[PDB]
């Protein structure tokens, strides 16, 4: 898995704990050139501090709020103009309101339901469409999902239906972009303490149950997600598309 | 036997509607039926289709599931007109036609969100409001297609709306189970309907079923209805969060 | 209503057997029932349990599904005694005690193969022999457990037999589909039975259902039997190669 | 991925077209020590001739018929004495009579049904048990499966039920061996012209459906399976266990 002369766009770093920063460290250690997108200026500030730990000689940073068609379209356009064609995209982006991540799913508001779909699922579709322009010879797109997309997990509520939606998006993108030699896959990460995890009720309980019940008896971390991202984004996974790899200590496989 | 049961059926548009299939079966079983429709078309249409049924009266309510207020006032009214209900059959979905062909990667934000709104979110607010009419418990069934589980050619934005609906069912099963409300899905095989006309290559889809599915025949709306009757009754008391394929066994082969 | 239908129920040992839940329901719905058994002790219990049913006749056949001869000759006798049948409920599994606890990696070859033979192969041969008595189609249902789909502590060799059983249902559905013979499974939640005493930590499993499953209660044998009635009847005519969870929604959560 | 100082056992090479030989070539490229097990004398012969294509400085060949406990037990024990501890096992073994394979599935004989389970599924359990003794600090076990284990595929018949058994075996082994840090996983390969494929009815029409329908619109090869094996057998896939990775051009994702 040597990645020199490969370029990947990593979307969704907010701070040192981000799953996307685990990917960035692994890709960067494997010699890839990296392009980062962020939403909040605070995330750019963190990226600028975090880039100090990476071997990248150039900070390539773009503000892309995936709610904006304009900003995805012009951001990727700009990316191509600055770094030329790319090899793949790591999508690590999701959002829901706090109100909708605890108590009763049946009480989800329409606006909070469509908000989570728009940011956490649709964003992959329009990103794939725009990123495909920069991959005339093929490439690899990987999104980050959670087991809550496949089963009802307590408290995960609106996010789970948005992850179900994301995991299908991956399948439909895989079929549609296959003839272009663009692979599309998801990683299903086990619970990891991030800024977003703070919004999920019951999160400490979830971690504990993994240590008690998952086959490896331990939690996974961000670098483990990254190592599997390196596989998915690289030629090691030629042949693999429409797939969902659980990086979760085995927990998906047990009841 | 469904005498003294009452079910709300959402999404009859014409004689070919899957929901009319459900209707004829529940009616044949002695249930009292309430209907909800979106446009006045499906109303005059329902007025005439209701003459086939043995319903001694016409409980019709206009509900566009795109409006919270309509879903709310609608179910409140049903509650005043008929009292507590035993279940809801959801048979409602939509996507713009240009989204149901060519390249899924070219889907608009607006069309993606519209399909989610009508085809998946609708079940959540329907269930919240229907719950109010089921203090003793009850049964909610939605209609999905195999396209929510696998990428199918042309089905596109609706495949992601279905994947969403299927998890919606799971999360509603978990939330509503302590209230004794079961929530399930029927994954219907391909049936020629009004909406079925809007999917690219629907005929190639019907023919594949005959050639390849275990029963080597297509299903009809009555078979969906027979399985709705099971899920909506005490025959399925132990069963919730489930997805039952009424598709001649297509789901189980490759 | 199942009057003028005939079903063979395989695997009643006592009043707690899942298959006796199936028998009660089907008997209540007016079916003629034929029973098969392995141990003497099980025929005795069967004779006693019949007094609670409305069967005018005791139709009882010893069939140890480890023997081809017994299955072939059992089904042939059944056809001579009662004629053509409408389906078969299979409620048979076995593994050695030390293979339902501890470490799966230490399973013996003879134990693994024993569990496959009785718990999965037996369906294939029963289907072949039963097909002969279903010239116009019918319905076959096997009983499975979520441990065939996931690794469950202590279920061990039986988990692998159930995974084999669940595929056997799909391959049989595809094979026998063109003969209008449907094949399905019910994945039952945990229920206190004689066999359940072989599974390490059973009580803990039961408590986990009550605490975590959507319905927050365990299921019983009659709930299994109600879903069997649906699968074994024309209500489910469109449905084959399917696995219906009767487990209070436990399969749908994590 | 770099695999110097790692040792793997590869079971089930018969000739140049065997899936397991694609595994061998990839791992050998990555610097692994490889140890090879075979059943038929003809397979040891092909092995000896195929070894010349490889960088292995040393033939390590062991006859093991997985029908025999003794041969599995003694085989792994001798491997231990010859090479030391190992880092994992690639399992590429299956078998079923022609005479059951070209029946209506409902006509499968008891002895052929159990033969296929014995060789194609049970053998993994016993291999894992014996190989565990050579993995005190952990390691990784990979087995080869096919989509016909998850769905009823025309003609695949008794082997579909065996693959279903194998895929559960993987899960139960993952759970049992997890606390010892041994990961167990499966690769679900797409159709590949092998000696074994020559017993599946209508193999050619299966091949061509892939090209017409699979998102990548093309068939896979042995080397693509090997690259995914290298991933599964290496530290890249820490956190992954009880997983089934489809290497099949995305075919598993479509209907
Ligand atoms: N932590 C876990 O246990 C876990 C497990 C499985 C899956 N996941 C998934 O992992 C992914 C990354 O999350 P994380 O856990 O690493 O948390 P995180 O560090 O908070 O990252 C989430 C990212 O989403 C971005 N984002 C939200 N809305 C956006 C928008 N409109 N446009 C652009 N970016 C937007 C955030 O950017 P800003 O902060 O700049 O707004 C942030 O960088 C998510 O898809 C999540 O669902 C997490
Ligand atoms: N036909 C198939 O092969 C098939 C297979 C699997 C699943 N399904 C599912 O079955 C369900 C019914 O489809 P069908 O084939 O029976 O087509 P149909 O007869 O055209 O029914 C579609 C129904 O959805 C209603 N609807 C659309 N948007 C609505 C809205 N905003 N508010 C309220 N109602 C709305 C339509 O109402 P108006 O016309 O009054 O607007 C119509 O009654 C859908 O969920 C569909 O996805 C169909
Ligand atoms: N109870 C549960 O929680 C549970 C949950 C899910 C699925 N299941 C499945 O339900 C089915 C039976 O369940 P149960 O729990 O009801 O146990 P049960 O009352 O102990 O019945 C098991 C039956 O299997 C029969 N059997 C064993 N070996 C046989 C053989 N070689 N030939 C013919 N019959 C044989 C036994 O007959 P004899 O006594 O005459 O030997 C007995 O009637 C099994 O398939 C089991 O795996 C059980
Ligand atoms: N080819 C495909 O399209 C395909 C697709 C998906 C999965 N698979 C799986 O891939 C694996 C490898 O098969 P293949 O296609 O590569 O065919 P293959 O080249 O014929 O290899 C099959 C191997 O199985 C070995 N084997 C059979 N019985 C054995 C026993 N009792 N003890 C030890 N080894 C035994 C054979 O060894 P001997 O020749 O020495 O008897 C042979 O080396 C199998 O598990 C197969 O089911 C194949
Ligand atoms: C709840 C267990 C694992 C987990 C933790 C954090 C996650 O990230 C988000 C959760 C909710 C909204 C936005 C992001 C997430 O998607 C999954
Ligand atoms: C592809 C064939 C099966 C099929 C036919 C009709 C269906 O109903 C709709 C299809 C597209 C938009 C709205 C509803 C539907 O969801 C599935
Ligand atoms: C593990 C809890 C559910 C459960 C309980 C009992 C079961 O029946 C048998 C269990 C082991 C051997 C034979 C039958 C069974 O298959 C499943
Ligand atoms: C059916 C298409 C793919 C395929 C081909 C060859 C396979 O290997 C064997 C198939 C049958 C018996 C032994 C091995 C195999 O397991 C799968
Ligand atoms: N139950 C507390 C703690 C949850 C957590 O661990 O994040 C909450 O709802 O915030
Ligand atoms: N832990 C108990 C469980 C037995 C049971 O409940 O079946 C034991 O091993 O006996
Ligand atoms: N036992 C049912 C089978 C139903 C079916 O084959 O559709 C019958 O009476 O035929
Ligand atoms: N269908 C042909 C070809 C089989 C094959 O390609 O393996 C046959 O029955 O042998």
């Amino acid at each position: 898995v040597n990645l020199e002369n490969k370029t990947y766009v990593i979307m969704g770093i907010a701070n040192k704990r981000s799953i996307a920063f685990g990917v960035a460290k692994v890709l960067d250690q494997l010699g890839a050139k990296l392009v980062f997108t962020y939403r909040k200026e605070r995330s750019r500030k963190e990226l600028e501090k975090l880039l100090e730990q990476l071997n990248q000689p150039e900070a390539h940073l773009y503000q892309i709020d995936v709610q904006s068609d304009e900003e995805v379209i012009n951001g990727f356009e700009q990316i191509g103009k600055d770094v030329g064609n790319i090899d793949g995209v790591y999508h690590s982006i999701a959002f829901a309101n706090m109100e909708d991540l605890r108590g009763r799913f049946s009480e989800t508001s329409r606006e909070g339901f469509l908000l989570a779909q728009d940011i956490s699922s649709y964003s992959l579709t329009i990103v794939a469409h725009e990123a495909k322009k920069l991959m005339p010879e093929g490439g690899s797109i990987v999104a980050t999902t959670y087991l809550g997309g496949e089963f009802a997990v307590q408290n995960y509520n609106v996010m789970g239906v948005a992850k179900a939606s994301l995991e299908a998006n991956v399948k439909y993108l895989a079929l549609d972009l296959g003839p272009d030699n663009i692979r599309v896959n998801a990683i299903s990460a086990g619970p990891i303490r991030t800024l977003s995890a703070k919004g999920v009720g019951g999160f400490n309980t979830i971690l504990k149950e993994i240590e008690e019940r998952a086959p490896l008896k331990r939690n996974v971390d961000q670098v483990e997600v990254g190592k599997t991202a390196a596989y998915l984004l690289s030629d090691l996974s030629s042949g693999v598309t429409g797939e969902n790899i659980h990086v979760d200590s085995g927990f998906h496989a047990i009841k």
